[PDB]
């Protein structure tokens, strides 16, 4: 049908289709007679993977014999969402298996809304983890992706009774056709036990095992035929584990329980002894499995030559003192030159500096857990306190700042300071949360070692964030300027010729209703409400977080309702505010601005004088499929954390990519977004992180815009008297009190600013021509923010090793 | 290379090495220089697979349109062992694909040695399902085996100083290729809750729910293209399950728990919860599926004529109570009926008399669990007690022996009275084991309903226990005689016409030499020991328990021993003594023989007097296929239970059929087997049935025999004194404590016969060609002891169908 899609040639198609069949029979045992949509969806999967493997396997054939560097990335975190269709897109088998499908009486799109969302991370970080492997296989790196096969990922968000209710995720019930077991490669994993001394080192003795199995699942690079691995590893008891009977038996789950559940906090730290184990799992299993395929080639001097590894957060940071050990009390180097190999390999991406999402872990539990660690932990602390003392002599102030070992109430490891001073590179993921990272919270270390400290501004990949989720926009981009953009998304700049042609500017206008008339349909459809498609779509989409300020959102809607009810009879332009996100299970707060908005949803959508002109609609269960959706169908893309907050954001990307114009503060990579667009095109308000500042130094008092702002008053009179919660009338005193006494972050100091700038917003989309041609200087700029290019300078920069775009032979 | 194994065609033989090569690249994503033997033994193992499922489609297919009477066969215990073979010789695919896989350049057998275990169940009643399974598909049977998939199945057993250590069986750590998983017929299963009474009826409600999500296993036919099912069901939680967060998703194993071990005590009851959880589990999921296939043709007068449930001992007998349950709560009819419907659908095989194997549930355990089904256990048992009560008037001791509830110290349940009561057919598993539950046991309830009372002698499948595990006396036979006797047994009575053929006799005896040599460098190659392959292979094989003495064996044993050493210079027919078999986790006494038996091989192995004269070794981890090798290789059968306690046996079919000789007591199926080749070919010795009542009456003193057998005084004081222990001489007090004082079942009684017997033994095997000719008369009449006969008649006196020798098209 569309030609971005691929060709559907009579080969192809009559071999896809004698494979789908052939797996119906073979591989799932059924035949036409009693298979579900279910077990096409599972013929379709079987069959498209076939086309990996043999790509896979010399892929991986072909760096065993180039023995090029290798790029380990350790996250706790890889958020993939579905696997099938950007398989498809990645193979050039899109239209084929369209084709091959529709002949057998199928529809494929029925089909792809089977598959499960992998849903293995919470959010940004996990995310950008996904979109990084998809651009490390595009650019032909010999490169993998290690973390932890969760049998539950992030819960599944159900509202009853407009509250969260959390269920859980079991995204392998029915199989993962994607993965590849590889008991084969199991490796031990060791806990507690203690510390021995003797003549030739220290020994961790009287441990318990735990077994590491890992699961592959193949990444592949867009259409060049590199397929790169994740590896997933999974908890095993062995076998004489516990080994009066039933219960040895039953207690092999105690074991099995590290890689169970991912851990549900986003933005915030947790210290759990079952994190720090799952924590200690994944980068266990992965250093041997890294110091092995680095053996198969005594010599550690080249160790950094041939091997890099990324840390997604500090969560990894046990990959420092882990590899002194390894080196030190395992291959008996002194510990210098074990050192230097170390901070050689090993580099440190932060992603906030929010001080409650920083993991700093009690010594009573890494004594226990990790006694050895400890110990190289307290040597790499002192020697590094020695250089600071020398540069700086005299200085005792930044000894205790600069310390890995917090004192205090209980002593605490800042695993931060740790992976400062064992990485030979820290970076931000935007220009300015980078400079903070300077001035503020690693200023000493930056002192220290100015050479350390990079930027590396986060991306998106354009294979799922445009060609996959919206291929309309896709097409007609490709009418205009060709294919290549698709792997070189500089190439949208040519786009801006194009800003007064009429035709173009038809077709985008055509793209962004058919998206939004898909969506209104699929809310009817799976969860039965109405929305007018010829309303602005005000999309706030995001973990739901105090810094998100999703509370300034609920302001604003309030102040539309009740200038609607004021003067009814008014013209105002329609709008469908659409809020979703999932908040942490124990997030209080967070679940009562939940409540919140469907509160507020239950009062503006039923009130008859507002009619078709405002609707709140709280997004159940956010995901990654969910965001393929929506985000297509967006017009307007909410980015309005407390300037400062948000390290960089890829949403903002998401929605810049697909034709949503953007609303948000000087915040993150926001900064650069308006900066590559241009500043008119795109709707900044708000402090900007100096005001927020000023603001501090002097003290932030809420009362004030409460005493000068009537809007403002109303809307917390009747938050405070019931308006919105008729049964319970103090419901939400909680959220008034926290508005009124703390809030961190500022929602009423930007409130009379966001209301105004949401005035422009209507009045520009009041002009339809205008509002097209404002998307387009956004669409036509929004090369920067692929994570082709954010790769490519981890790569230059951090690992030393080049791109290539050049295919495999296939 | 040998005929029995089918034909190596040319098109078959391509066609197996490019679906093997097919599976290796796409199903293992492996290539051949990263395989190991067992990415071999799977590429294979999917290879084989393929030759399934056609046949399995089509006779699913076949049952739906003719709509026969289906036979379901309920049973705690599986033990299947391995897969491949079985599946090679039932398909005729055996030549073939050897000869594919030696032009590939390996070695079959050694890819055969890789497969697991299905260890499914502990033995004779386990493996009896098995052998069921297979008759079953090869007569053409609707049947299909209904039970538990355990995670763990019996115990590893690792001997470590002479003691047994347990091992986790972790069968499934590598993948089951043969299993489908089908998430998609997934069942709800109730727990705990609480009785409601309503207007119309009993409601049972508040309940904990677990899942049954089931895996089918193909069971393949002799040669007719039948495939059958075994369904087995896996304990899954639902998702709102426990659903502070962390910990909800952790007590998820909780529930699973139900399928994850199977409990190792052989005729001998345990009343843990977990295990009663077991048992309902398998019956509430099982009774839905069949009532659910029932309804695919309201009307439940013709349940009896479409189903038939077979109670594999008591362990499922919940089916009884459950079944009135969904009859009489769900279904709406009235008791009378469903009760007429119940006994006509169900039958109950018992396997044992030993008072400790029965099951007596606590109420207080039914009450908490299953408050429902005590309420109609209760309802049973009083209407029973009136038929009792009407039909003996005035005998209120029957009353109280015949009730399906135990009074004393705690209220037990007889779950042997409720499967009586609830079905219209009860059997014993041999001819004297039926008789004695006629006089003994179940007395009152035979005077009661003498109708329902039957035998169906034991069985073996002669597939697994001749084709499969020796191909060379297969051959051999099938040169004489043809092919047919496979799956007709009774034609091995032709055989008796070459009794006194001169070339028969020397291939009969060439074939065990064969096996000798081959058992004998398996165990040194796989454990490390050195027997001298000419003597006479003496072997008990069997779950260890005191009822089937392998303390006798012993003490003939360490009588051997001290006569060599009384006269070392004199002539002794040499000897391999094997034992082998596990003990379960609790049962100290069986321990105890394990030690006892490893530490007589301790001195009698290297006393250099008795040089290569006499070894003891104890046969480490007794499964299935381990009973595949030795029983081949096996000269002397040792069957010697004290009469009245070994229900049937099937271990001696295995030897009667692969041409050992026997020695045993006239006890279980050893009575029949002397029968058939008539007691001159056989070695019976000891008590019949009557001597052990006469010496009970009288009592049983066992220093009688101390006092009058000064052979036996001197092993008892050499067990006493340290002889057999020199560092603990007081190990084994236990043992000679229980031999002198408390001795339930005789081992002294028997020990002059048993010793004397064993004389007459070792003159037989001083003459080969007499001893071979006895062979030959064994091997010609244990026709009888084919499973196919068995199944036959459960099929014509139980079921009410018609078995058929008949292929299905293919
Ligand atoms: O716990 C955390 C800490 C940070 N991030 C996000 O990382 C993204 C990837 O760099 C950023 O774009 C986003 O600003 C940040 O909050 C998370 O998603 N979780
Ligand atoms: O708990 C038990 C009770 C009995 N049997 C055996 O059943 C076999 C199958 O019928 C019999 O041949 C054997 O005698 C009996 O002990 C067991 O294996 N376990």
């Amino acid at each position: 049908q569309i030609s971005v899609r691929g060709l559907a040639g009579v080969e192809n198609v009559t071999e896809l289709k004698k494979n789908f069949n052939r797996h119906l029979h073979f591989t799932l045992v059924k035949d036409r007679n009693v298979a579900t949509p279910r077990d096409y969806y599972f013929a379709l999967a079987h069959t498209v993977r076939d086309h990996l493997v043999g790509r896979w396997i010399r892929t991986q054939q072909h760096y065993y014999e180039k023995d090029p560097k290798r790029i380990y990335y350790l996250s706790l975190e890889f958020y993939m969402g579905r696997t099938l269709q950007n398989t498809m897109v990645n193979l050039a088998l899109e239209n084929a298996c369209d084709e091959a499908t529709y002949q057998l009486g199928l529809d494929m799109e029925e089909l792809e809304e089977i598959e499960e969302d992998a849903g293995l991370g919470n959010g940004g970080l996990g995310r950008l983890a996904a979109c990084f492997l998809d651009s490390m296989a595009t650019l032909g790196l010999a490169a993998y992706g290690y973390g932890i096969r969760y049998e539950f990922g992030i819960f599944n968000q159900k509202i009853c009774g407009g509250w969260q209710m959390e269920e859980a995720d079991d995204w392998l019930r029915y199989g993962n056709p994607w993965e590849k077991a590889r008991p084969e490669f199991t490796l031990p994993v060791h806990f507690y036990g203690r510390v021995e001394h003797t003549s030739q080192g220290a020994k961790w003795v009287d441990t318990q095992v735990v077994l590491a199995m890992p699961y592959d699942t193949p990444v592949p690079g867009y259409r060049n035929n590199v397929v790169n691995t994740m590896r997933l590893w999974s908890a095993k008891a062995p076998n004489d584990f516990n080994l009066g009977y039933i219960q040895a038996v039953l207690d092999r789950n105690l074991a099995e329980n590290i890689s169970r559940v991912l851990y549900p906090n986003d933005n915030f730290f947790e210290g759990k002894e079952l994190r720090l184990k799952q924590e200690y799992f994944v980068v266990a299993a992965t250093l041997q499995d890294i110091i092995r395929r680095f053996k198969s080639s005594t010599n550690f001097d080249a160790f950094p030559d041939k091997v890099a590894i990324q840390l997604n957060d500090t969560h990894p940071s046990l990959a420092i003192p882990e590899l002194m050990r390894v080196l030190v009390d395992l291959e008996r180097l002194d510990w210098d030159k074990a050192w230097e190999v170390t901070v050689k390999t090993c580099a440190y991406t932060n992603h906030t500096v929010l001080p409650e999402a920083l993991e700093r872990w009690p010594v009573h539990l890494l004594e226990t857990l990790l006694p050895r660690h400890l110990q190289i932990i307290y040597e790499i602390n002192q020697r590094f306190l020695n250089r600071v003392a020398a540069a700086f002599p005299g200085d005792v102030d930044r000894l205790r700042r600069m310390s890995l070992v917090e004192e205090g109430a209980v002593k605490r490891i800042n695993m931060a300071h740790l992976c400062i001073a064992g990485s030979h590179a820290v970076n931000g993921v935007a220009r300015i949360h980078s400079e903070i990272l300077k001035k503020t919270i690693f200023k000493d270390f930056y002192e220290l070692e100015p050479h350390k400290f990079q930027n590396k501004t986060n991306g998106i990949t354009p294979r799922r964030w445009l060609v996959l989720c919206n291929p309309g926009l896709a097409e007609i981009i490709a009418e205009r300027i060709g294919e290549e953009y698709i792997s070189d998304l500089d190439q949208l700049r040519k786009l801006l010729s194009y800003v007064d042609d009429e035709a173009f500017i038809r077709d985008v206008a055509k793209v962004k209703q058919e998206n939004k008339l898909k969506f209104a349909a699929y809310l009817e459809r799976e969860y039965k409400v109405h929305i007018n498609p010829n309303s602005l779509f005000d999309v706030q989409v995001k973990r739901i977080h105090e810094y998100k300020r999703q509370l300034l959102n609920c302001l604003h809607v309030i102040t539309l309702y009740n200038r609607i009810k004021k003067e009814p009879n008014k013209f105002v332009v329609p709008r469908t505010v659409m809020i979703g996100g999932k908040a942490a299970p124990g997030y209080h707060m967070a679940k009562m601005i939940i409540k919140l908005i469907t509160a507020i949803g239950d009062v503006v959508n039923h009130d008859p004088v507002v009619g078709d002109r405002l609707r709140v609609i709280f997004l159940e269960n956010y995901r990654v499929s969910l965001a393929e959706k929506v985000i297509p169908a967006a017009d307007l893309s909410e980015q309005i954390s407390t300037a400062g907050t948000e390290a960089s954001g890829t949403g903002n990307m998401k929605f810049m990519l697909n034709g949503a114009l953007t609303i948000g503060t000087m915040d993150g990579a926001n900064v650069e977004m308006a900066e590559e667009a241009g500043e008119e095109n795109f709707f900044i308000f708000g402090m900007r992180v100096e005001d927020v500042d000023r603001l501090d130094q002097r003290g932030y008092n809420a009362q004030e815009y409460y005493d000068r702002i009537p809007e403002l008053r109303q809307i917390i009179e009747q938050l405070s008297s019931g308006f919105f919660s008729p049964k319970q009338p103090d419901l939400f005193k909680d959220i008034v009190n926290m508005l009124m006494h703390h809030d961190r972050f500022k929602v009423f100091a930007d409130y009379e600013e966001y209301v105004k700038c949401q005035e422009r917003v209507s009045a520009l989309y009041k002009n339809p021509r205008e509002w097209t041609r404002m998307v387009i200087r956004n669409i036509a700029t929004s090369g920067k923010f692929s994570s082709d290019r954010t790769i490519a300078q981890y790569a230059r920069e951090i690992w030393g090793v080049e791109p290539s775009r050049q295919r495999l032979p296939a």
